[PDB]
DNA sequence: ATTATGACGCT
DNA sequence: AGCGTCAT
């Protein structure tokens, strides 16, 4: 009753670039707009791995992870471009770089998490409660929500999308007690025309285009945000959540994609995150432990309480390189010229990281991957990080290493390495 | 022969 | 510390 939270506590935004990478590569070279495109990484194994699809190719049925010649076969006309290759590597630049123009963007508006290279969670909570100040009770117009989905609506007693949302979103405005200050939806609502502006602005000073989710804690506004791409906005109310889960696979809601989220179904022979309710927040923890047993509890209410965390900047800093099949890393000499050129990309970035926010990695780890393994990493060690050099950082990792090498023999190396990684982690300010 | 990242939980 | 899970 009176005492049951109901998770109604902030207003949380997750904002999410389209199809970003296509999207960097078509501000660049305008003959790619409004085109079926895509990004590619390497060119001569099958036309290079897709890893960004424009919506006008996804149409085609062309998806990530697919290879660009069997992705000419579902697109003939299927435009490509191609990620810098440096030192012998995928070089993710210009994508980080543009990254940073959306970030510093949002940062304006309010603390943001960086999520990954183009998504951000926001807490709107404070800019919420100001704006509400400024309207004095004033009623919220729907042309302030040009681009807002509001989940669950239109319902009750036109066969085109723009009229359906419109229709929703009256529906919604109609039924708003802008009178009480704190009424959720009321806040919900004032941070969805928050985030049109934050979306205007990201689209007028960068060119690139979002999605984005409203709700009150980040999974909400995750899943939200999904449910209307590209370009749209959704507002997921926790009156909306009921309806929502109840064909909801479990799967879609993030964290339980993998492992966790098969033995939720399994275990409890269910389907869809609605049907967690009939269980104890006991009963969970038995299963799925403390943690994850509350989290479940509270999470198929619509409720969660992980924070917006204040952090712009990665905390990491690291470059990789897969070595396949054939490709495979054999002698001491391929190793320690491969370990270099990471090493030299890696500076180039640290030296840049250190000379713009004001910080030092102290940490070095080196991951690598023997030929058989099933898993993606087969051995982390990690050593000091004292130098921003990359011939000491190469031979550094090297020595941390060379004890995997099973060769009796010194010039070579048994098993090949199938992955090298070097990773800067543990910073300090400077 | 997906590849290149990045955050966080467990012990 | 080193490994695993989950994500983009
Ligand atoms: N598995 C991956 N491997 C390499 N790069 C990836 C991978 N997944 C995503 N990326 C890169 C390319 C994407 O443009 C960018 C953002 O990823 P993501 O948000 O999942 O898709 P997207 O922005 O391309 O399309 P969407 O409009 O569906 O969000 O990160
Ligand atoms: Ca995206
Ligand atoms: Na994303």
């Amino acid at each position: 009753g009176p005492h049951m939270a109901t998770g109604q506590d902030r207003v949380v935004a997750l904002v999410d670039m389209d199809c970003f990478f296509v999207q960097v590569e078509q501000r660049q070279n305008p003959h790619l707009r409004n085109k079926p495109c895509a990004v590619v990484q390497y060119k001569s194994w099958k036309g290079g791995g897709i890893i960004a699809v424009s919506y006008e190719a996804r149409a085609f049925g062309v998806t990530r992870s697919m290879w660009a010649d069997d992705a000419k076969k579902l697109c003939p006309d299927l435009l490509l471009a191609q990620v810098r290759e440096s030192r012998g590597k995928a070089n993710l630049t210009k994508y980080r770089e543009a990254s940073v123009e959306v970030m510093e963007i949002m940062s304006r508006f309010a603390v943001i998490e960086r999520a990954s290279i183009d998504e951000a969670y926001v807490d709107l909570t404070s800019a919420v409660q100001e704006r509400l100040q400024k309207l004095q009770g004033q009623p919220i117009s729907a042309d302030l929500l040009p681009s807002t989905y509001i989940e669950g609506l239109p319902q009750g007693p036109t066969v085109q999308k723009e009229g359906m949302r419109k229709q929703g979103l009256f529906q919604w405005l109609d039924s708003l007690q802008i009178d009480n200050l704190t009424s959720p939806d009321l806040q919900l609502t004032v941070g969805a025309v928050i985030v049109e502006e934050m979306r205007a602005a990201i689209e007028r000073e960068t060119g690139f285009q979002c999605s984005a989710g409203i709700s009150h804690n980040k999974v909400l506004a995750k899943l939200a945000c999904g449910l209307n791409k590209p370009n749209r906005q959704t507002l997921v109310s926790h009156g909306s959540v009921p309806q929502l889960f109840s064909q909801m696979p479990i799967r879609k809601i993030r964290s339980l994609g993998g492992k966790l989220g098969a033995s939720v179904i399994e275990i409890l022979g269910i389907e869809y995150m609605g049907e967690l309710t009939q269980f104890t927040e006991s009963q969970l923890q038995s299963h799925f432990g403390e943690k994850n047993g509350s989290w479940l509890y509270a999470m198929c209410r619509g409720i969660e309480h992980d924070p917006v965390k204040p952090r712009q900047l990665p905390k990491t800093i690291g470059c990789s390189k897969n070595f396949p099949g054939k490709t495979a890393l054999a002698t001491r000499e391929q190793v320690q010229w491969w370990l270099l050129q990471l090493a030299q990309e890696l500076e180039e970035r640290l030296t840049k990281d250190r000379n713009d926010n004001d910080r030092v990695a102290t940490q070095l780890v080196v991951s690598i991957r023997v030929q058989g393994d099933k898993r993606l990493s087969s051995l982390r060690r990690c050593c000091a990080l004292t130098r921003y050099d990359a011939h000491k950082m190469s031979h550094d990792a090297f020595t941390v290493i060379k004890n995997c090498n099973t060769s009796g023999i010194q010039t070579e190396w048994s098993p090949p390495l199938t992955m090298l990684f070097l990773c800067a982690t543990k910073f300090s300010a400077s």
